[PDB]
């Protein structure tokens, strides 16, 4: 209605004389950590609750209506467990038989630990990619080669089919118990900021790129091409040219046979989502075309006649737990850094959105004890890095899912495909399995629609897309996603350090300050510019604020007081013989400052100091509390710059040199 | 006066309507190269002037006076110069005479392209000292031995004093010279920027750790002790444990006359400082030292009587230029870049010292391209990386300098030690070249003294200091710039993630707003609750604002819709059978933000969206224009979020409100 205020011009000292202030709270260190650490019994069953999830949902369970929606969904996502479990096998470079432990071990880890409901923890493709890519560089193909078999000329060195294995086994355990070492350390250490640094492009063009190194990789399977097993620098690109350099020496039998599960598996996906109002269960298309497969596989000897590739290495049973070989950390804790943060990424951010449907909230730092356990244990009895695929997810939701209950009925059909079932996917061809991921590389490969997207929108979070999606290519996978969060941080800098700067003037008959770049008719005092700098000033941005400064005001507060003094001397030797003209003052708009910067506010006092010499006053407009609490401890209020220089708004500025200049001709 | 306003409630629209704005300029890419680029004599002769700032001190010179000014003054400065550049030849591991060549050919290069007056380029310390770790590390000592002499049991393989200096200074001269493109990069890409990120405590501990080590340095010279020259992780602390291993194997006149000498040099400089209102012209401590060096070393064969280290070793003549070896920049590039930057800052700081002690401007660009022109010209002759030291250039100041005049005559010294001053220096101890460089680190070693000063103040620019200074000594001297550069930008990004998000209260019967956690005499209005939140959003600070939002309201947005939701399936089945109180409207006074980054502003609209299920209103403050037109293009203003939910000062969300609240109860 009326927006009428009538008070006195309180510009520091006017407001801070009659308005007392609060005590502080006193540091204590002797009984604060006393005061922090608590010894009663309630405190006690607050941190078991929280570390054991558990205990929560098990007494209020519902079993009876919850345990018939969980056996069809157990049964449900065990099948396509069992499938995605052993097909991300073949992106870590481990046997087929490790893959399915994956999908057992963690789901019984993640059932007393973790926070959530609708996540079936297992294998990921961006996830096994990253692990199958240290156990190459470390262990490649050409270091097991055994000189036997009488060859023609020289040493029969045939491949290593057999012992080879064992060396990338222990190598991928000894990374699962790494990432979550890491992973309990973040939740130990209770730092959870960590991994806010993965912005939604950067996570979201990492995954992009990410689906490219899948197809390659899961292409070199589908045309049974023998590559080198590049790494480093052009990783992708190198292989990708090996690939077409041997494309005669390929099968038939598994590019047909891959290539048509790929039409099938996408059209029925495809067909299940777009006509999703009158089947509310999708069909399971994963589970369905395997069936298949084998069946056919089985009746005709794939092996012998079409010299296919097929797995036939199931052994159909358990393994003693294996110590990890400790001593190999030194050559992959670069590597392991990156890998569980992305399963923690994934992690959180797949479970976010099932939580919002579901209507629970999900603990951060729980979820980092929850895998950081789950892969200590999985290192234990051989598996990978456990995280949850979205489509995976998507089986125990969408057909009806609540609590973890039907997750530990999911790792009974993994239990029973451990020691009974395996054996009748022997003649499986290893295309199929190939096949079923690049499948679902359609959501990620679908993320490149974001790009015309996001330059509509802010330009430097495109970029920082397009950064990713190209580092996290040229140079490997894991070292692209440190050069991402560097770029990252380092954009946050660049827009700290160029603010937007502007030209603040006053509105007619009113007292909002607008900026004079935007808007025309607008009146600035006789004499007086006001200047308003957001970004907080600090070591970098420091020097900005002088050309900032010297491009408000017209001329430069050194140049004009240089030639002061050059005709200074004229002025000695004439008697002995015989510009800043507009600028009044200056209105520094100072209210999207937080921090000082000590050794950029060192410079502040200078440009005080130096339009202090050709009389031209510097006044501040919005400084906060805590900015003017900070300037007293850096040393800045001598004896001549006293606080009455500073406002507490911007109008009170302009009207304190309108009552002066009447006051004083 | 009297701080009176009368207007309306402008939220959003009630000022955006009747307000017209300015058109914006147009990209006209074609016109806007075409007008960039000039084609007028007159930014011809300006970029001229600019380029070569030889032709503008030159027409107005002051002879008079000038000559005997600048004579005395060069006189003084070549002896100085000369003294320091065979003093630091030995930090660059080159030979004695290179110190005299780097010593002269960059004083000419400086003549004709430099923009400032009194500064003296020439060696320097800590740009020799890394110079010569850069030579340590690419051609250690044991890899040019000989086996010849005939040894005792196995081949003689003596010291190789000789040969390896031609490849120690083909190395020297291609490090300057990829010194020397980098920096004539960094001048004609106009990016100058690059070099404000050295901040004041970064470049002191910087500084700190390089005179550690030097003083390392000069001490395993003074003592005579043969290292093993170790390079990379904790150099520093394997090379001190190795000189107090071999102290044994030393000198005892070398290093008596190397404490005498310290001494002396350290007692004459305390009483010239000390004593300066009465002498004027500082005493050359350097130039008689030296003299009496010579001459007492001259009379006793230090050589064959005691033993000494003696130089032997000037050929007292110039040499061709040499072609640098292009083809070691792969190796290199990062010490080149950190040697660069580390000149050019240490460079750019003296000029603005001496600058605004005489009252006169310097360009960046333009000392960047000297520098450049400067390095390579050396290259191609022989020499290291030129800088200005600051004892050096002090000396031409209190001498009396005008123009770069003082610097050509500072070169005549140097011009004729090369051909004929230095034969006499053949007996000179190389103990008291090793010691005014000692002398020299007192500036340097006091300025450990601000980090009791620093706490006081800023405590995150402290940490900076002390993290740069123990970082440079670790993990060698170059990488540690890179690692407080890293660590900076860091803290910065750290600043404006974690806020100073306060409790913002309204003060009675006027309209500021303070803080609630500061003054203790505030009303806040009845059910609204005001918020601040500077650092603006990003994508790394969302969650910091979604907890300061869940902290300020008492409750969370999330869990009291789920718990209402809870509570509503127990209402439709009571009819078949038979938290949020005190917040009313949130107002954010998101006054202090610059940017939003459209990863967070996502985040926030579903905030926005989240508290009004549970009927809070979220109202905006103090957003600035350019906010609100990234806001708009970025996806927020939807059919119901409209603009007029948003303000433009805090005290009209708060009279909004109560109008609404009286009108509508």
């Amino acid at each position: 209605c009326s927006y009428t205020v009538s008070r006195p011009v309180y510009s520091e000292l006017a407001f801070q004389q009659q308005r007392e202030r609060r005590l502080p709270e006193r540091r204590t260190l002797r009984d604060s950590l006393a005061r922090s650490c608590s010894c009663s019994r309630k405190r006690a069953f607050g941190v078991v609750k929280t570390l054991l999830p558990i205990l929560d949902w098990l007494p209020k369970y519902r079993v009876k209506e919850w345990l018939l929606s969980d056996i069809i969904s157990g049964v449900s996502t065990g099948l396509v467990g069992t499938l995605q479990g052993m097909a991300y096998a073949l992106l870590a470079a481990v046997p087929v038989q490790f893959g399915l432990y994956s999908a057992f071990f963690p789901i019984l880890t993640y059932f007393v630990f973790g926070t959530s409901r609708h996540i079936s923890v297992g294998p990921f493709p961006v996830v096994s990619l990253m692990v199958g890519s240290v156990v190459l560089s470390m262990a490649p193909d050409d270091h097991f080669l055994v000189p036997s078999g009488n060859g023609s000329a020289l040493n029969s060195t045939t491949l290593d089919t057999g012992t080879r294995d064992a060396a990338r086994v222990l190598l991928a355990s000894t990374l699962t118990l790494l990432v979550g070492i890491i992973q309990l350390v973040f939740g130990g250490l209770q730092i959870g900021f960590i991994v806010r640094y993965l912005a939604d492009p950067l996570v979201g063009g990492f995954t992009t790129a990410a689906a490219f190194q899948v197809l390659v990789s899961q292409l070199k399977i589908v045309l049974n091409v023998s590559t080198k097993n590049y790494n480093g620098i052009l990783s992708i690109i190198y292989t990708l040219i090996e690939i077409f350099q041997n494309i005669g020496d390929t099968n038939i039998a598994d590019f047909i046979a891959g290539l048509l599960t790929i039409i099938v598996c996408m059209a029925v996906k495809e067909l299940n989502d777009r006509f999703k109002h009158r089947i509310p269960v999708p069909i399971p298309i994963e589970v369905i075309v395997t069936i298949i497969a084998t069946a056919i596989s089985y009746g005709a000897n794939l092996e012998k006649n079409y010299n296919a590739g097929i797995v036939k290495s199931i052994p159909s049973g358990f393994l003693p737990p294996v110590l990890p070989s400790v001593g190999l950390f030194s050559d992959m804790l670069a590597a392991s850094f990156s890998i569980a943060v992305v399963a923690y990424a994934i992690a959180v951010s797949v479970g976010k959105v099932y939580a919002t449907k579901h209507d629970y909230v999900i603990d951060g730092n729980q979820e980092f004890i929850a895998f950081g356990i789950s892969n200590v244990f999985s290192g234990f009895f051989s598996c990978f890095v456990a995280t949850t695929a979205l489509s995976r997810t998507a089986v125990q939701e969408s057909t009806g899912g609540k609590t973890q209950v039907a997750g530990l009925i999911s790792a009974v059909i993994v239990m029973v495909a451990i020691v009974a079932l395996g054996r009748l996917l022997e003649p499986l061809q290893k295309s199929v399995l190939a096949a079923v991921v690049i499948a679902n590389l359609k959501g990620m490969f679908m993320q490149v629609c974001d790009v015309p997207r996001l330059w509509k929108q802010n330009k430097t979070d495109a970029v920082i897309w397009v950064f990713t999606c190209i580092m996290s290519i040229i140079l490997g996978l894991d070292l692209g996603l440190l050069a991402g969060l560097l770029f990252a941080l380092l954009t946050v800098v660049l827009r700290v350090q160029f603010p937007s700067w502007n030209g603040l003037g006053s509105v007619p008959s009113t007292d909002i300050y607008k900026s004079i770049t935007h808007y025309k008719n607008l009146e600035e005092p006789e004499g007086v510019k006001i200047l308003r700098f957001s970004s907080p000033i600090f070591y970098g941005n420091v020097d900005g604020f002088k050309k900032c400064i010297n491009s408000t005001v017209g001329f430069d507060a050194i140049r004009v007081y240089n030639k002061r003094l050059k005709a200074l001397r004229r002025i000695q030797k004439l008697i002995k013989k015989g510009p800043k003209v507009p600028i009044h003052s200056l209105v520094l708009d100072c209210g999207a400052v937080s921090f000082l910067d000590v050794v950029g506010v060192r410079s502040l006092r200078m440009i005080v100091k130096e339009f202090q010499r050709i009389d031209v006053n510097v006044y501040f407009a919005l400084l906060q509390d805590d900015v003017l609490e900070k300037m007293e401890q850096c040393g800045f209020f001598d004896d001549n710059i006293r606080k009455d220089r500073f406002f507490l708004t911007v109008h009170d500025a302009i009207l304190h040199l309108q009552n002066q200049v009447k006051s004083r001709e």
